[PDB]
């Protein structure tokens, strides 16, 4: 049938269908996703007063991000279950178009909150040295936006036009590297003039940041990481994508936020952990 | 097919249908919309105590507006997905009337909260000089209401009766200019007798106000901004409209609110920024 | 078609149908309704500490009322859209009985919260002189209940049995007048021994109370206020009814609550307006 | 139609159907139910600080109960409207089995929260004299559970097996009397050594407790209180049952909680009424 | 019918169907489940300040767990009612595949929150002696994850491949024993150097922990605990499973959390129990 500029899930769903395990796992992992986020929201609110006033914007922005991620991951969980329906005769879930086609683009546009705010929020915990606060912020936000928007365009074509897919993906990748560059700078300047404890945390944060954020382009490419007609262009690839998103999401948002909160505590004049 | 006094989305949806990208983007952008608003709600609540008591009503009214905008943008997101359904044979989303016709009027009536409160809330941060508080408030609220109501009538006719569309739109425009007039006055008087920092912010606020509020009549006209049978009388126009609303909404509500909060901090005896 | 003891909306919906504008407006105005209430809830909670402890129960009861009204107006918004479905052939929304018949009775029973609490809450702001607190409360609550219950019975018959409609309506009206009587007493005793500012507010409150509460029996009668086969026994009447309810609801609950809060501030030893 | 071990509502719904008034009222009264509970939740949270620390657990447990009752009464409201659908030809609502059969058992299992917590919470306000706190608590909780569970079994058979219905009901009744016994003791010991004001409240509480709790077995029996083929084995009985539950629910939970809160205030060293 | 790697509920549902009592009870018990959790959330938040600051993370993590469990138990309640639909002709609820197959796997992945956090949270109340905080945490979290993941795989095969079911189950059991081991250690070291009161509570906690956590593998095995074609491979088994989960859930999460909170109070320098 005619699907157009649609994500590859819909093509697997339309031709092969999804096994019980594939369908159910994808459902479960998204559910866990949004559950984590709402739990995180509660955590971050409830721990605001654990750090000095000046650090508390970090907690607030964590919370802001949790709201975004919850809403999206919740919405997307429902989108999954609507888009694919059990066929009794063969015993697999197939594309149910009355439910709309499944699209990962929901995530992308919601990153226009998540990404800016996640990058922003560190600047409230660490002190810069040679770099200017506003300058860093603006670079983060610009490159962030450009990264997302270009990627957002790309992913529409991941099946329909593999060239556009990769080119847009490439362009996106450029801006991603820019962000990585700037964040490294930030983390180094952050380490300057703070206890060894805080420096250890920032080291961890950087590793977390680097891995977790890298997963996202991983998910982008997921169906094609085993080349043409590969293992991953399958229900197995579908599962993998949503798993990776969920790991990325938990890492890049919740754990990131927790570490920052721990950093803020060390840097806090009253407070101890 | 008889549609009557219906928005142009329904006509595009009924004749041409929407591509994957068009349908999905519109869906995504509204989702982002309401996500932003609920995140904003949390922000504004959580930052109430960042400013002196006398300023805190600004935070509260921001919050009030966020609730309104969330509920509406959420409701409207659902309305979009209900009103247009995938047709397998051609691979486009077409008007599904069992879901009701799509209408932008939801926004308009909900502005009867948003507009009054947004205009009101500045009067709790800035001090007037030559203008009377009650006088400004009453002018805002009257012209606000008249603007919205006349526009609300107009938009029902954007397809069915182009004349009514434009005339009502014109009348609305009058009241809009009145508001612009009064807000300018407010901003100027606001700048009098406050730090240069606060004056810079109010300068920014005015630019934000002017652009963001102007987008709304832009969205009004969107289908016809490329004239008859133009580029924008199409799924491309539909997308554009909802994008512009979302940019307007985020600018005029969230960012506006944030700037005011920053102003309130500068004006605050305790606090610095 | 056999509808029985049903509200007149269902008869208009079943015979003539509703135009786009009629259906959409009714939908919009209810949406605005419940939006206002949830915004109000936030306001009243967030402003508790703006008045002296003894007054804060007024804020709490406002909040209680907002919860009720939100839930109801939300539920009723959904009931509207479920009860009437677009017919493609003629281009009007007709009764969809699979969605249940539309009934205004939802409002009425929910008044068993709203009315008692709204009458109650003033007694926490004003001081009585010659009247006993418990006595006033009991008169309010009794007459309130009797008003609502009798009206609730009436409205089931507004089409099926015009006599029952009017008789029950009459009986209700009696109890309504009793309430008006007692509230006037309260307002006068309230004015005794308080500043001219507070007296001005109570004057306004009384006018608000009188008009806003009177709208409700206005809505009761709405289909018949232009007599038989009148202008208002039509989709135009349907719109009018729900508009009037929404104006009444906002006036009698939110604005009422705001004014009381303003009164409480004047009467507050610390605080000024 | 084979219905089996189902509540009598489903039998009325399946044979006679429900009139507009019957269906709509049942819908309204459940809606009011859950509205009241959520309003109560807000109240009890918002008034925590109105009593001395030692009493505040009463407020918290009230709140706990409100959450339970809201969720259930909400869920049950939706169950009602799903289970019965308008038939156009005769103009009555009939059993719609695609919506599941209606069952009152939802209430019962949720009492496993409500009952224990309601009995518990008084023990935080009154001081016992003769009796041991833990001892009373354990008797309450055991007899509570046994009451509910036996009743829960009973009500499945209220149509299918009248004998089982009554026997289980009887057994339940035993445990109920035990609770009444213990609560009386508690209330008497509570009155010992406190002001006459507080003693008056506890007198009221006991009357409230006794009536409100007794309604519940009243609702159990409701269809059969006018014997076989009686007035109440009808849509009129259905209405009655849900009305009685709602009165019971509001009395036994909200009002009960309010009175306890008032008692706590009198007993409070700081505070006065 | 072809069901594949599906839970046994779906097989009972597809062949025998569920009686009124079976279907309704399963529905009720899940509803009670999620009700309990949301009530718990409120409790744990509202009692944060009953213990010394250092203990309050226990309250917060309890709360985190409640959010998770609520969302899941809620989602699963809805999944139950969607997956099984009344058949009029025979009067039983049968598998409705348009609702998706029922799967218990939702629980399992959500344990990836619950388990880590429940194990973690004790380490904020007790002081270790010979064991290292980080060491215990890491063992808990690793073995926890491995337990869940292996079990999660197992349960997909509980019908389709009894061998895989048991093997994976066995592997899981290994990791479970490891956790039991570590928790015992923790409890003993916890008891060292604290009051007799605190020691009593930890004794209770251990018993609670041991029983409640053991129920979960009980539920795993439930359909087969009466061997082949046993009593429990039936609607009776289905009921039993969900009952056991609910008991487990309330015990292992809510009561566990309460006891820890009580412990924290005894250990609290300010406060008394
Ligand atoms: C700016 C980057 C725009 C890159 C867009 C790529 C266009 C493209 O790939 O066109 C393929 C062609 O249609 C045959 O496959
Ligand atoms: C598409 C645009 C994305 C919208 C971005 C955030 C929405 C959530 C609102 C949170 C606003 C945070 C702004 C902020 O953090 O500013 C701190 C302030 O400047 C120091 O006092
Ligand atoms: C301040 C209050 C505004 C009062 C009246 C505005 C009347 C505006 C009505 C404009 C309707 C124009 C119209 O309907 O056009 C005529 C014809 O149908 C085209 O083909
Ligand atoms: C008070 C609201 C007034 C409502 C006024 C509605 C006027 C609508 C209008 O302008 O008429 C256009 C139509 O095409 C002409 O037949
Ligand atoms: C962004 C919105 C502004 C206008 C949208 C830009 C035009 C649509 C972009 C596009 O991809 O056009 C292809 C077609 O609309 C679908 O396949
Ligand atoms: C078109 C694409 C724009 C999308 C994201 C930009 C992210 C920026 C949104 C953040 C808004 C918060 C804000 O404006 O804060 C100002 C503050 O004063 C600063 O220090
Ligand atoms: C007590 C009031 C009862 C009024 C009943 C009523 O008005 O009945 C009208 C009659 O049925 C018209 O034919
Ligand atoms: C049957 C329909 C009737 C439904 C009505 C119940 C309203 C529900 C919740 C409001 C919470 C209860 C509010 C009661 C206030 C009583 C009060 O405030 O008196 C003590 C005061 O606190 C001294 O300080
Ligand atoms: C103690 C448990 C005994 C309670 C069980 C009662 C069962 C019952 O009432 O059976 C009636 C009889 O089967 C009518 O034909
Ligand atoms: C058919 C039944 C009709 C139902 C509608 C009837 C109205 C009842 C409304 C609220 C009751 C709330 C319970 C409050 C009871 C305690 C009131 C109280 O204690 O009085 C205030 C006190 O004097 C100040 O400190
Ligand atoms: C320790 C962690 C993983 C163990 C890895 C080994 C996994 C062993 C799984 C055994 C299995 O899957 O069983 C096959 C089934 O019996 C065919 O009929
Ligand atoms: C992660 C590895 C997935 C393990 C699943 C393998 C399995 O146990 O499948 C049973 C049997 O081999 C298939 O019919
Ligand atoms: C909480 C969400 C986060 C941190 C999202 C991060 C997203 C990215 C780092 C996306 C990166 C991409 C590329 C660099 C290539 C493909 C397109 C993107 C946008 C997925
Ligand atoms: C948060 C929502 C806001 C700030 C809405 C503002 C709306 C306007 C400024 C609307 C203006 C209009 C015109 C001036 C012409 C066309 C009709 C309107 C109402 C869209
Ligand atoms: C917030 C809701 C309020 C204030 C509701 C007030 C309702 C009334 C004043 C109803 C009055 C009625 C009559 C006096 C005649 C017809 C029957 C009623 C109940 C609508
Ligand atoms: C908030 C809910 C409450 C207070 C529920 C109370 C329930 C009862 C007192 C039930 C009593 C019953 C009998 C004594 C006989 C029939 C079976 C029961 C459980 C309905
Ligand atoms: C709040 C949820 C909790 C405490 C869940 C605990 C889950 C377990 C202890 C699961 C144990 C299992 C086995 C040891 C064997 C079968 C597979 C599992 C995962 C059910
Ligand atoms: C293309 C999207 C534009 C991104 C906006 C980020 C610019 C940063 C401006 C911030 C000024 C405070
Ligand atoms: C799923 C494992 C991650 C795949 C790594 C591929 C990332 C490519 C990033 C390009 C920049
Ligand atoms: C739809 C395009 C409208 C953009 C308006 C830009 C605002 C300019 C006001 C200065
Ligand atoms: C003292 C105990 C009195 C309690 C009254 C309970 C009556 C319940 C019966 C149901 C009401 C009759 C409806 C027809
Ligand atoms: C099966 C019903 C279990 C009831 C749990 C209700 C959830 C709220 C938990 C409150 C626990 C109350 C104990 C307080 C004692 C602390 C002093
Ligand atoms: C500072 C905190 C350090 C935490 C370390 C704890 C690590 C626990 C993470 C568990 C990851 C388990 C990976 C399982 C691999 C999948 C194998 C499944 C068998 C088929
Ligand atoms: C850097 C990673 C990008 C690798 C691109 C792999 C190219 C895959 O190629 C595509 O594989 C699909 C899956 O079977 C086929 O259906 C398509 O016809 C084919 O174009
Ligand atoms: C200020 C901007 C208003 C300009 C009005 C443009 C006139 C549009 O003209 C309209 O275009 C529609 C779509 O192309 C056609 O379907 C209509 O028949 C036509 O009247
Ligand atoms: C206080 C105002 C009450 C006025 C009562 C007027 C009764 C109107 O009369 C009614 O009008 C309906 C609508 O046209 C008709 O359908 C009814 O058959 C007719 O009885
Ligand atoms: C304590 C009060 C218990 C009285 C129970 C006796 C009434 C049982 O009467 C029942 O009435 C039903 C409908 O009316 C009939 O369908 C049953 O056949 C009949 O047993
Ligand atoms: C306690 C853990 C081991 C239990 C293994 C019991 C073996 C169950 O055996 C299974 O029972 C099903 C239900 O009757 C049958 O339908 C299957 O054919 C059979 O494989
Ligand atoms: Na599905
Ligand atoms: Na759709
Ligand atoms: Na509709
Ligand atoms: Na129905
Ligand atoms: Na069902």
């Amino acid at each position: 049938q005619e699907l157009g500029n649609a994500n590859f899930e819909n093509f697997i769903g339309a031709t092969e269908g999804f096994s019980e395990i594939a369908y159910q796992f994808t459902s479960h992992i998204l559910t866990l996703g949004y559950a984590v986020m709402l739990a995180g929201l509660l955590y971050f609110i409830l721990t605001i007063k654990n750090v000095d006033k000046k650090f508390q914007m970090s907690n607030i922005l964590s919370a802001v991000v949790m709201v975004s991620a919850f809403l999206l991951l919740y919405a997307q969980a429902q989108n999954w279950t609507s888009s694919f329906t059990f066929n009794e005769e063969v015993g697999r879930y197939f594309l149910d178009p009355s439910g709309d086609l499944f699209n990962n683009g929901y995530r992308y546009l919601n990153w226009l909150i998540d990404v800016p705010m996640l990058l922003f929020q560190i600047l409230f915990v660490v002190s810069l040295t040679t770099s200017k606060f506003s300058s860093v912020r603006n670079q983060f936000w610009f490159s962030g936006a450009m990264m997302i928007i270009t990627g957002y365009i790309g992913q529409f074509y991941e099946v329909s036009n593999l060239t556009a897919f990769l080119v847009w993906g490439a362009i996106s990748s450029a801006f991603f590297f820019h962000i990585l560059w700037v964040m490294k700078k930030v983390i180094n300047e952050g380490k300057e003039g703070i206890s060894p404890a805080g420096q250890k945390i920032l080291s961890n944060i950087w590793i977390l940041f680097l891995i977790s954020w890298t997963l996202y382009p991983g998910a982008y490419l997921m169906p094609y990481l085993t080349g043409v007609d590969g293992f991953l262009y399958s229900e197995d690839g579908v599962m993998a994508r949503q798993l990776v998103y969920t790991i990325a999401d938990v890492s890049s948002k919740v754990i990131y936020g927790v570490l920052l909160g721990n950093l803020a505590i060390t840097l806090s004049k009253n407070k101890e952990l």
